């Protein structure tokens, strides 16, 4: 605590993050997590949205907000003990930024101030937590500025990359970089929108079935209001699928 | 008119050359029957259908525009498989078995199963697999013509109509089949022994859980299958009838307005 004064490849004693791991243990709901356990997988109607089968039950799954869920609780769990997804070609921070600053889902106005500048402050606020990044979440920012890996969550999957202007820009905007248990949270928050199935980022199919679904067999223990909120429906009951 | 011998329009269903007009109004009349109950709406929902998977062989899910669709794989297959039967009728190509199959091994292993419907009141198996070897010997002209359902000299079955291409049906099912052949079909009367033999062909084709294992092709590859030939079939050669919109073989799962990306 001296900064603030899953997939198959050292102890944590801050309590900011022990803390965030009996949150998600709290809301914990055994019944789902039986239901993910034992999933027979049926298909993807698009990148968001999956059908599986349990028991004589057929369920509509937001594999969007799963796979978000599921990526937050790695994140929180396997913390500090990452292993790294190294990035074939470097990325500079600035391109990124940019490329982010260009798009509609920044928000960018000119009240914001120029581009470029911006970048450039982005930059150099991440080249700062760089050591702190790397260290915790395997998110690794050279003295260049460049971006030369990324957390490998669960094995064989990489994050869809069209995703990561935006991803950069919100690590630097977004992100509560002053209270240690906001950043951890806002940060793994963030890393883990940005690892799930999004659309509009969007074989994949074969992803979703075989990465994604297998892993949310085991790595996630699924929040209660996810019986309420829209991510899991029942669509359907088949008496006789067994017999 | 009738028949006085045994009593895409020049192609079929399995995309192979027909080899005469049909002349029967039996077969003419069963054919505006599938007409009459042809319902358009579903008939463009399987048609631009994009499949997303099956939960076993007897349930599929599809997708089209907005709506998730649960469908009976079985009763929809066996539906197809009919109207195929009806309208390509005398015009087959055939699927040849690599192996010929005895009529007599056939019915007894019907016999053995309780899908037969035998109990030891009804006779001896042997006896009862004898006379359905000798009766289905003396329908065989007719068999072969119609319907290429092949049984040669010795009693055995040698070929099947290919009604769709690189289709297979589930030959565990062959028995049974054999055994209502005989037994169940009106052969009495031209028009209903026309339906009530397509009727038990079709539900010989039909994909049927009962008769599929995890290592059968059609051709779990059944689950390929079944999505890449029974349901590309299904965009073109089937009518699907109104009762389906009612029956419980097709429901509405889900409504996705803004599913597009």
């Amino acid at each position: 605590n001296l900064y603030f004064q899953a997939a198959c490849t050292r102890i944590i004693n801050l309590t900011s993050v022990l803390s965030l791991q009996e949150e998600i243990n709290e809301q914990g709901h055994e019944v789902l997590r039986e239901m993910l356990h034992n999933h027979s997988f049926v298909g993807c109607v698009n990148p968001q949205w999956a059908l599986a089968q349990h028991q004589t039950k057929l369920y509509l799954l937001n594999t969007t907000k799963l796979s978000e869920e599921l990526f937050y609780q790695i994140l929180i769990y396997d913390f500090a003990n990452f292993g790294v997804l190294r990035l074939s070609e470097p990325a500079p921070l600035f391109d990124l930024a940019m490329l982010a600053l260009d798009s509609p889902e920044s928000g960018w106005t000119e009240e914001d101030g120029p581009k470029e500048g911006l970048a450039e402050y982005i930059v150099e606020f991440l080249k700062k937590k760089a050591e702190m990044l790397a260290d915790y979440f395997s998110l690794e920012i050279d003295e260049e500025g460049n971006l030369i890996g990324l957390p490998l969550l669960i094995d064989n999957y990489v994050p869809p990359l069209e995703g990561l202007p935006i991803f950069i820009l919100r690590l630097a905007t977004e992100v509560n970089w002053d209270e240690e248990k906001e950043c951890f949270e806002s940060l793994s928050k963030e890393c883990a929108m940005f690892y799930s199935i999004r659309k509009q980022y969007i074989s994949w199919k074969w992803t979703v079935e075989h990465i994604v679904y297998k892993a949310l067999r085991s790595h996630i223990l699924p929040p209660k209001h996810f019986t309420e909120d829209g991510n899991i429906l029942q669509l359907a009951n088949l008496p006789d699928l067994y017999k």
